[PDB]
């Protein structure tokens, strides 16, 4: 199994079924995805030299799908989307000691858009280094110089633009700030409108490499972001929605994508609201 495609007109009822008896069928479903991708090794991320480069010792990219730096090690994975095979690069939240590698990756891979769906610290627990500059002052990261051009705060996300000088790119950073680790946003609408805003900018980024998405580990809130990005496009696009198949494809690429069942529920809730409203 692989893809479970649902007719738009059937989605609501189907979601109800999954929801019946304390989420019984949904629990069964989320559970079929448990073993997807589990055949794959992570030997490179385990090399001694790379140990300090992983934020979590049990969240490591598959060798088969990892992003290589042109010492080639970053904790990052290529991920297919609705449209192409290297549609996203998914990564952990940079560490103080990996932020130069992360920006080196952004530069080499031609990325114009970065989506961050973690806070750097939540309730005191560290999640992600503050790997861009505090303000308008420029900073080096390895052999790159970065300047923050602009920073617009909104209630639920902040959009920054960076200028990178390498060996003249404008990078847009999309920071959603109210997504609790291991949890889900307080509403469907907030993330639905964030994704739609991000997709709009990605749509307008002619020539861009992969979109970067990260959270803390780069699995749960990252994977939910991307599964949502994928499915909202199917909804505009198609007579079907494939949530199971989105999450399945993600898992073939990186461990634990969509990391709690409640994130999997929340995906179904978002489709349902978009479909109720239309
Ligand atoms: C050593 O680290 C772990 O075991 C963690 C988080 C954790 C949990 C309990 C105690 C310590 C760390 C790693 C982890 C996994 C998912 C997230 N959420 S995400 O940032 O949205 O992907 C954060 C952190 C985990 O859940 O692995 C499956």
């Amino acid at each position: 199994k692989t893809s479970c495609p649902i007719k738009i007109n059937q989605f609501e009822g189907h979601f109800m079924k999954l929801q019946a008896d304390s989420n019984y069928l949904l629990s069964k479903e989320y559970e079929e995805l448990k073993d997807v991708g589990r055949n794959q090794s992570c030997d490179i991320a385990l090399l001694p030299e790379n140990r300090g480069k992983n934020r979590y010792n049990n969240i490591l990219p598959y060798d088969a799908t990892r992003v290589k730096l042109s010492s080639d090690y970053i904790n990052a994975s290529y991920i297919p989307g609705n449209n192409f095979r290297r549609e996203y690069i998914v990564t952990q939240g940079p560490l103080p000691g990996t932020k130069d590698d992360f920006w080196k990756m952004v530069w080499e891979q031609n990325v114009h858009n970065i989506v961050m769906v973690t806070q750097c610290v939540e309730k005191g627990r560290v999640k992600c280094d503050h790997y861009w500059p505090a303000d308008q002052d420029s900073l080096y990261y390895g052999d790159l110089i970065l300047q923050m051009l602009s920073e617009s705060v909104l209630p639920e996300w902040t959009i920054r633009e960076f200028k990178i000088c390498g060996e003249h790119r404008l990078i847009r950073h999309f920071h959603y700030t109210v997504w609790p680790d291991h949890g889900v946003p307080e509403t469907t609408q907030s993330l639905i409108q964030f994704v739609r805003t991000v997709r709009d900018y990605i749509n307008r980024s002619p020539g861009a490499g992969p979109t970067v998405v990260h959270c803390s580990a780069g699995v749960g809130r990252t994977g939910t972001f991307i599964a949502l990005d994928r499915i909202l496009q199917q909804l505009d696009s198609k007579d079907s929605v494939d949530i199971y198949g989105a999450v399945h494809d993600l898992r073939l690429h990186r461990v634990h994508m969509v990391q709690t069942e409640c994130q999997y529920v929340y995906l179904h809730q978002c489709v349902r609201d978009v479909l109720r409203a239309r």
